[PDB]
């Protein structure tokens, strides 16, 4: 606990931009692209306000769009006259993905008819598309195998503090590794996070900071109405705060949280809001009404673990189940809790072989352990338990391919 | 299964995708239906074997689904999942092995129930070739059978060797094969692929 994360001061103008959103659609061939961009705006309306969107890559502009302020008509009332969209057609656009991750960069400026400038933003703008067609998951049109990883905010020395030393110490490491994708575990990120993704190349499935584990049964808040303005408070400004950012590919409703009304609901609010990106839940046996991609924990290759209501299926029958169209996307598999990743190779001969077996998240990046001192002044590892808390599940925290101070196990 | 067989025509297809064939095979398929329409133990109808895939076996399915809705209709040729099928009827698919054949892929039976946009169920129309010494890894297909529920079956091929019996210089009887009749060019023992013997006497794999 505390105040983890940076604190600072911000001054905006009276009239200011309060909000902006990006979007790009593409053709068949993605030789064509168009870059909408919807801004909003605060303060009083003035009929000499102006937002242009301008697109650069490098040095060079290659769209630009100008546009006085009021939307299209959206009901009977009108449209939003503190809004406008700016729609900018580019041309053979360079496509982001991990391999390649081409950015554009996008300047909204709010300024006056005659050209004095207000405010500006700016945002990392990369060209790509994820869908999910005829059961595969698709990026620019072509099918995913995600080779991801689970990645916890841990420092063994600042505890939950987020450096961008260590970030990009971490994604280094992980595309040195061949990963191209991190799940950010169970809530969302340092905003410096999916930046430093976009720059480098990683997809990233941003969660919503939910999990019930300890409940029992596991969906007794997430089936209550009664938590349901808490939830959708932790979806919605988690989709507010990132839908800009290109790395982010898959939403993700929360972890082990059972299966309840409120993930319904909130499933479909995200699917109403950013269709661009699929949604995942694993929670209530990971192929609810919930989720776009069958994502089991740790299912395995070829054996079914039938538990009473949530079984565990192979992940090849788990396929070919009567009615079953979706993808699967193994949200955790293969533990690394010390020396472990046996049969990782089975994994991966079943992801090769079965198209609609598009990879999976491995559980997980780095060992949470933390530097205590001994009577001599040395520094150690500690896990549960060694700093007397109260029940403790010791050494369970370390599941990690690289140790806390981010030295490799021999199974990355 | 109608009296329809073509494997020896390069491409197979090449008599079932003409439509001066057509009225021939109608025949062969209308009038099995309307002989054995009434029996119960009949609950499959089958276009043939080994055809390829022709717009004329598409032609006869449909005339079938019309007619008798009350079966569905089965067809392996042209790579055992086309739209004469109601069910994916693979001849000798393995459980775990794809065999990527250029136009006519024999995916593993596990692979094959989930690929993108396949809902059908899975009965192998011919599996476990029971040739001589034969039925190695029968588990491995009935451990699938009972594993995936799609994966409904397969009949094995086959029930009696197909052999005759001749006569040596002393008048005793012998079973004979492809080739012992002095016959034009045979394909020898591989006649002989049953579970018992000509006589009924069962193989060791029954
Ligand atoms: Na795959
Ligand atoms: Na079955």
């Amino acid at each position: 606990s505390g105040i983890f994360r940076d604190v600072s001061l911000l001054h905006k103008p009276t009239t200011q931009i309060s909000d902006f959103h990006v979007a790009t659609r593409f053709n068949d061939d993605f030789s064509r692209a168009v870059l909408e961009a919807e801004v909003q705006m605060c303060g009083e309306l003035r009929d000499y306000l102006r937002v242009t969107v301008s697109l650069w890559q490098g040095e060079t502009q290659v769209a630009s769009g100008t546009a006085p302020f009021g939307g299209e008509i959206i009901d009977e009332r009108g449209g939003y006259a503190d809004r406008v969209t700016l729609r900018l057609n580019v041309e053979n656009p360079k496509l982001w993905s991990a391999e390649i991750p081409n950015l554009y960069r996008a300047v909204v400026e709010l300024h006056t008819a005659d050209g004095t400038l207000i405010e500006a933003e700016a945002c990392d703008v990369g060209f790509r598309e994820v869908r999910i067609e005829n059961g595969l998951l698709l990026l620019n049109g072509k099918p995913l195998l995600i080779r991801g990883v689970n990645r916890h905010e841990h420092h063994p020395l600042h505890g939950q503090v987020m450096d961008e030393q260590t970030m990009v110490q971490d994604i280094l490491l992980m595309k040195q590794n061949n990963f191209n994708a991190v799940r950010c575990s169970h809530y969302p990120n340092h905003p410096l996070w999916y930046t430093l993704c976009d720059r480098y190349g990683l997809y990233v499935v941003d969660e919503a900071n939910i999990e019930t584990h300890g409940m029992v049964p596991m969906n007794r808040l997430t089936d209550d109405p009664r938590w349901l303005p808490a939830m959708s408070e932790r979806v919605t400004r988690m989709v507010q705060r990132d839908r800009n950012h290109p790395s982010v590919i898959i939403w993700s409703l929360g972890n082990e949280s059972g299966h309840g009304a409120n993930h319904d609901a909130l499933y479909r609010w995200i699917k109403s809001v950013d269709p661009s990106r699929p949604v995942q839940y694993e929670g209530g046996g990971a192929d609810t009404t919930a989720t776009d991609i069958i994502c089991p924990m740790y299912a395995r290759v070829d054996e079914d673990q039938p538990f009473p209501a949530v079984p565990k299926w192979s992940i090849k029958k788990w396929l070919s189940l009567p009615g079953e169209t979706r993808p699967l996307i193994l949200c955790e598999y293969a533990h690394a809790m010390g020396n472990s990743l046996g049969g990782f190779a089975k994994y991966w001969q079943a992801f090769r072989q079965y198209p609609r077996l598009q990879g999976g998240f491995v559980w997980d990046w780095v060992d949470q352990s933390l530097i205590k001192y001994d009577e001599n002044g040395n520094p150690w590892s500690a896990y549960g338990g060694d700093f007397g808390d109260t029940p403790n599940d010791r050494q369970f925290c370390m599941n990690g391919l690289v140790f806390a101070d981010r030295t490799p196990h021999p199974a990355l």
